[PDB]
């Protein structure tokens, strides 16, 4: 898995991308890694965040679905043309695969001026795929047709005029153990539609937050390398924040700070790291009654920005948000952690990344077990809407 090494790039806090090619002759795209959505899509008509896009109509090995598809998030939204083509990852398997491709014709609010990408691989299952789950998802399609074991792991590693470059590795197939360090534990993937898992606890600095262990996840938890926050629904947002200013409280910073909406900053190389807390989640085990710890540090929930006007100090942005759609494992999370998404197994692996930015003082960490007695049920039950309801599947 040497070859797979290094193959992520992007911009910090802009999403890491890994370059793909389509159609014949080969099309070079780069592509972003996104295990929080389930469609191939690729920008393919101008637009003014776009360096480049695909084009159809020089592929010889395109064919048209003949169908639409549209894709809202939360936030971004886009538009596009189905059809097929082949696909390959350079840097990759030595494969080429016919996969679903998107080409997106409309998009506000997706496209990130400076991110470098045009477009989205998306990585999880097919009951989340638009416009419904028989578009077959593009890892699904690597899996059926070429010998790729059903698993995939992420390193995702953290850092004037631009933004940090940031690496990582997308090791599909497979688990290379140069990546991290000490034990890897997994946790249950509670359905296969998002990567959902499930919370069992929260600490700040040690200290149990005490919420209802289903407000962690209200209304799921889901690992999404696409998001690049922690996210917290509201209630958990405002008790972690809350213990985060406590323990920080030396330092007085604006409103706007803990919004995620402004930097904070200190003299190259004096930031007080030992001011800000470790957060742990403890999400559940493969056995019951058991969870596993992974505690992150300042270093991964601040982010780095060097501001134009003071070059001169280290600034950082606040990485933790707050959601109405459930908690959100993003870049963040992972930036501490080699992440395997084992998809065979329904379970996702966490480990010490050998790459995660630490100080003398503390470290990222994946510990356990920890035992609950009679661990009640922490998971949430989404309202199933007469739409959703309607819906056959066949
Ligand atoms: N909506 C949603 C969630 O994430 C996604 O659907 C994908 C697409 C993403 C980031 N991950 C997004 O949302 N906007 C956006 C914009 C540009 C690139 C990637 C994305 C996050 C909330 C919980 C459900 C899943
Ligand atoms: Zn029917």
């Amino acid at each position: 898995f040497v070859e797979m090494v290094d193959n992520l790039r992007g911009k910090s806090g802009q999403g890491y991308y890994v370059e793909m090619t389509v159609g014949s002759p080969p099309q070079t795209l780069n592509i972003l890694v996104d295990t929080g959505s389930s469609n191939f899509a690729v920008g393919a008509a101008p637009h003014p965040f776009l360096h480049r896009y695909y084009q159809r109509q020089l592929s010889s090995t395109y064919r048209d679905l003949r169908k639409g598809v549209y894709v809202p998030y939360t936030q971004g939204k886009w538009e596009g043309e189905l059809g097929t083509d082949l696909v390959s990852i350079p840097h990759g398997p030595n494969v080429t695969v016919r996969a679903n491709i998107a080409a997106i014709t409309e998009s506000d609010k997706f496209f990130i001026n400076g991110s470098n990408w045009e477009g989205i691989l998306g990585l999880a299952y097919a009951e989340i795929a638009r416009p419904d789950d028989s578009l077959e998802p593009f890892f699904d399609s690597l899996v059926k047709q070429t010998h790729v074991p059903n698993l995939f792991s992420l390193q995702l590693c953290g850092a004037s005029e631009v933004l940090a470059s940031v690496g990582g590795s997308m090791i599909i197939g497979g688990i290379d153990h140069s990546l991290y360090t000490g034990s890897l534990w997994y946790t249950p993937i509670r359905r296969e539609w998002y990567y959902e898992v499930i919370i069992v606890r929260v600490e700040i600095n040690g200290q149990d937050l005490k919420m209802d262990c289903k407000e962690y996840n209200y209304d799921k938890s889901i690992v999404d390398s696409g998001t690049t926050n922690l996210r917290l629904p509201k209630k958990v947002f405002e008790a972690a924040v809350k213990s985060i200013k406590a323990a920080s409280s030396t330092e007085k910073f604006p409103d706007g700070f803990w919004l995620g909406e402004q930097l904070v900053c200190w003299q190259a190389g004096t930031t007080p790291w030992n001011i800000f807390p470790v957060i742990s989640l403890y999400l559940m085990g493969e056995v019951t009654n058991q969870s596993f710890r992974i505690t992150i540090l300042p270093q991964q929930y601040l982010r780095p920005v060097e501001d134009v006007a003071t070059s001169q100090d280290d600034c950082y942005k606040f990485a933790i948000s707050q959601s109405s759609t459930g908690t959100v494992m993003g870049a963040v999370i992972m930036e501490g952690f080699y992440v395997v998404f084992d998809r065979a197994r329904k379970r996702i692996g966490f480990a010490v990344s050998a790459c995660h930015v630490h100080d003398e003082f503390r470290t990222a960490a994946v510990e356990g077990p920890f035992v609950t007695l009679d661990m009640e049920d922490c998971g949430y039950n989404i309202p199933q809407t007469d739409e959703s309801r309607s819906h056959h599947h066949h």
